[PDB]
């Protein structure tokens, strides 16, 4: 029999890797953010003479030969090589040992807001100049959303939970949410956790220039500028978070060294428009809320809140307005997308190893770009440089196209 | 303070809603399981004159006018507009009154393996026809995978959880065991879960024939045989199924029709093959397992097996083992998708509508079109006609494109 009740168990944070376009280390990204160096800059991966934005934040250092050869080409997609790449790092960061585990309670959540998207462009096009005989074998298991979670389970042999999940912008906090979730209530001692993207190509950008989504902005140090009067939408960034997280009780009988802890976490629903924020942040208040709720934290033990913060108009209106009716105006607020772009399924890894890294550096990154914010934001937006302090208790927010919000708190470990 | 520990909650279906190739309502869909009347025939969607492939399971009456006009399309891909549909007809069903709701714990989970494929393609070609100013606005609205999600949730005011989640043919298995956990762990009251596809495409098809994934059996009726010694792969399918679950608190209180109980849910990942089953069913096996311990049932009370059953070689020499396995040999299993086709991210939800209906009317559907079961296939597959029986317990089956297993343990209700 199963009991009537559970007992809950913590869960922390043993390892992460990254690659994005501000580093591929936790140094070199930690570093970018320390110093000020942002990874926007003008569009490489295709020819965008035609299109209206002409800047995008891109990895251009991909350190492919690291774990991969030529003919892994075939298989993977760059969006399943960036959380393969991300995932090894978080293992080895976490000297876990795989082959040592209860495999069947070891799982992996990769989430992504658009998969494959490259391999579905360029196959269409083969499709329709060549016939339908001509589409490459590996089409499929290369384009679909899932098929990172899969291949990195297969890495690892993982055979415990294995998912994605799409909430578009939100689909890595949710992911992350997810897991916590999972060995809070006993079902898993350990996942890989985080998300991916690579959609730096014509028909993704194509298709958020139709949205009016991206900053048209010529100058790319001016493009991502959140909370800033002059903002006027996104940057696209690509890359992947990947984050190991264990039960307390699995990380300390295994002698692990601990670098966090995931104590909250709320999702909500706007349920108000397609793409477009409530302007209010209505359901981004009762997503905070509810993380809080679940830490055991009062809105004044809150030191960090790491902002959506794409750089729109709407957004940074109502995601400030949240802020502020939740914590107040003191509690100090940044946006990385100001260095990272936004990085879509993968924002949410990436701004948890930011938000994990500035407590154990007791550091605020500032909101690069920005200069003047805007008249009615009355939130603590960090900008011009980053702030030294202590940061017990920290959030992370994704509030995403959809209407999917969601909120992590992490609590600094001992 | 949060407790130390968690009250677990039990967890109701009081709805459900289907648009299917082999009807749009419970009643329609069940007589044609009652008649043996299958849904697969010649392809109509597109031209496929140059294909291998000329057999798919489509929705060619599907009841448009009943909730839409024509500027839906504008705003809707198929993907979503068959979820809409299916959601609206499952509240309708469990007379829900969405108004009367505490909307904040009121949530909604639509699963999808491709998202709005249809969408992508043709965009695609706009854009290399024309250039990137003329794709059109609502591409992306209607094309990423989590939008059906948002959508639903828009159309019902739900303010709670909002997510869809990607397993391949897992996806709305996994999506209602996610829904039922939630509310089994007090997160939720009423949770509007399923999934969706609608990717009878060129490029979907296309996409599956290169994998060598798909049956190109000419005639209609011996194409999808699950279990068959013919088999040689699936038949593509499209629509939705949608179910309303509930607390048992929540649902008693207000005076619904109860309709079945969730009692279990299992997830795995084979970590073996990207896109094959392991040959001897090892995932799939500790996925059964699984969903029979959280039910607290043994396995002589499995009174049904709903398979995933795609009609492929190695699926089901796989799935019969691992269900003689943990199972044995006497307890009735069939596959649907010899009626519906495959439907991919909505396989999962359909076939937990024809389980709850088995259950309901005392009877175990068959298995369409197969005539002669492999030699080497030990479990007892119902073909030729249907069986009438008592259906206490039954279980139902998805095990997908990388490595994603999935088994639900439902309870006949009182
Ligand atoms: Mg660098
Ligand atoms: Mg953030
Ligand atoms: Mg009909
Ligand atoms: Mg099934």
């Amino acid at each position: 029999p199963r009991g009537s009740h559970m007992k809950l168990n913590r869960v922390v944070v043993t390892g992460y890797g990254v690659t994005s376009p501000i580093g591929n280390t936790p140094e070199e990204f930690w570093n970018s953010l320390a110093t000020g160096k942002i990874g926007i800059g003008g569009i490489t991966k295709f020819d965008h003479s035609d299109f209206d934005v002409h800047n995008a934040a891109e990895i251009q250092d991909f350190p492919f030969d690291k774990y991969f050869v030529k003919k892994d080409t075939n298989r993977f997609d760059n969006y399943s090589l960036y959380a393969l790449y991300a995932a090894q790092e978080a293992v080895n960061h976490a000297n876990l040992d795989v082959e040592a585990l209860n495999r069947d309670r070891f799982g992996v959540i990769v989430a992504s807001g658009i998969g494959g998207i490259k391999e579905i462009e360029d196959q269409v096009l083969r499709l329709h100049e060549k016939g339908p005989k001509r589409v490459k074998p590996m089409t499929l298991p290369k384009a679909l959303p899932n098929m990172a979670s899969g291949n990195v389970a297969m890495r690892f042999g993982a055979n415990g939970v294995c998912k994605s999940i799409n909430t578009a912008c939100s689909s890595s906090n949710d992911a992350i949410g997810d897991a916590f979730r999972s060995i809070k209530f006993g079902f898993q001692d350990v996942m890989l956790v985080g998300g991916t993207e690579a959609s730096i190509t014509p028909f993704a950008i194509a298709g958020f220039q139709a949205l009016t989504a991206l900053s048209t902005t010529e100058d790319p140090t001016r493009a991502s500028i959140p909370f800033d009067k002059d903002r006027n939408g996104f940057v696209m960034g690509e890359g992947s978070g990947m984050l190991v997280l264990e039960s307390l009780e699995h990380a300390e009988k295994r002698g692990a060294t601990i670098l966090a802890e995931v104590v909250g976490y709320g999702n909500t629903c706007d349920a108000y428009h397609m793409t477009s924020p409530h302007p209010e942040g209505q359901g981004a208040i009762k997503a905070i809320k509810l993380a809080l709720e679940e830490a055991e934290i009062s809105p004044e033990q809150v030191a960090y809140v790491n902002a959506h913060g794409t750089s729109t108009p709407a957004n940074e209106k109502g995601e400030s307005g949240a802020i502020v009716a939740v914590l107040g105006k003191e509690v100090p607020v940044s946006s990385t997308k100001s260095f990272t772009g936004h990085l879509l399924g993968a924002a949410g890894a990436v701004e948890a190893i930011v938000t994990i890294e500035a407590m154990r550096h007791n550091f605020v990154p500032m909101t690069a770009g920005t200069s003047e914010v805007s008249d009615y934001i009355e939130a603590n937006v960090v900008y011009g440089q980053g702030l030294e302090k202590e940061i017990p208790y920290a959030i992370s927010n994704t509030f995403g196209f959809g209407g999917h919000n969601a909120v992590l708190a992490f609590k600094r470990w001992e």
